[PDB]
DNA sequence: GGTCAGAAAATCGGTTGTGGTCAGCTGCTGCCACCGGTTAACCTCCAATTCTGCTGCCAGCCT
């Protein structure tokens, strides 16, 4: 079916929870071409997923952050 | 025009705090399900054929 075209499970699944701001960036933008962004993002927002890339967007424990804040002192 | 204390990020983890929450009985209380005993005019005996082997039976020579 359309399973190998689905960009979620094409490669290694441990990529999409890597705890670097730059590592998961290609994981987030790899769901640009995903055919099911609407329903996946809708399910992720309704069930309140606390981790990882969902619907081509990252998640905190309840909501969506724009980009994950890096380790260290943030920029003034 | 470079080194050292403080501030500010998640991050892994302990506290903690209470706010319900669900169950675990626990009486307990009513009830309900189930088992056992009892009834004192009289009237006291049932509703097909084919083949093989076994046993019961009667005349009848033999002693
Ligand atoms: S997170 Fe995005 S890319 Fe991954 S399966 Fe869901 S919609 Fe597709």
């Amino acid at each position: 079916q359309r399973l190998p075209v689905l960009p979620c499970h094409v490669g290694d699944p441990d990529l999409w929870f890597a705890d670097t701001p730059a590592g998961l960036e290609v994981a987030k933008t790899l769901c640009v071409s995903c055919p099911i962004r609407r329903q996946c993002l809708a399910a992720a927002l309704q069930r309140a997923e606390p981790w990882g890339v969902w619907g081509g967007e990252i998640f905190d424990q309840g909501s969506i952050v724009s980009h994950k804040r890096p380790r260290g002192r943030p920029r003034k």
